[PDB]
DNA sequence: GCAGTCAAAATC
DNA sequence: GATTTTGACTGC
């Protein structure tokens, strides 16, 4: 794709990126657009991580 | 200089 | 069309 991995995304969860103004944002998988989360790193990241838990509700596939 | 959203490019 | 992460843009 255009951007696979970045330095800021190294500390961010999936569906969450940081802008140039130090503001984080959550991208929706329905359209790819997003909204401002928070200017804190552990805050915006923690928020996107929770949503990822629900988004990951489906994963168990007969693991061993 | 913050606050909040959509486009850019490249892939499958 | 989907995705994935960064860039640009507007308003005060």
């Amino acid at each position: 794709m255009g951007r696979r991995r970045s330095h800021e995304r190294r500390d961010l969860p999936p569906n969450l990126y940081i802008r140039n103004n130090g503001y984080y944002c959550y991208r929706d998988p329905r359209t790819g657009k997003e909204f401002g989360l928070g200017r804190d790193r552990r805050i915006a990241i923690t928020e996107a991580i929770q949503a990822n838990i629900e988004l990951f509700s489906g994963h168990k596939h007969k693991p061993l």
